[PDB]
């Protein structure tokens, strides 16, 4: 299946 | 900064 | 990998 | 205004 | 840096 | 209509 | 208005 | 595959 | 400024 | 068909 | 309908 | 290096 993946990465 | 970020996985 | 970043930055 | 952005990062 | 913008105006 | 549009920004 | 529409079709 | 997909609809 | 507007016309 | 079509506009 | 598919392939 | 892609499809 399509997995949507979220990410919020601190730089 | 903060940096959102996405990506799709055929899983 | 490929990591796609989205913003939405005001002006 | 409001400016929407993406770049993509290798990872 | 190369920051891409995308805009949709409604006319 | 709808016009789409991009310009990209030396950041 | 406009609305973006995403979809991710998995083939 | 996997096929991401835009489309505005002017609503 | 300039801005370059892109479309796909179904015929 | 399907027609791809590029205008710049002075803005 | 017209569906515009967009990818980032890594190589 | 990373490669963007798009590829219309008549639906």
């Amino acid at each position: 299946k399509v997995k949507v993946v979220w990410d919020v990465i601190e730089v």
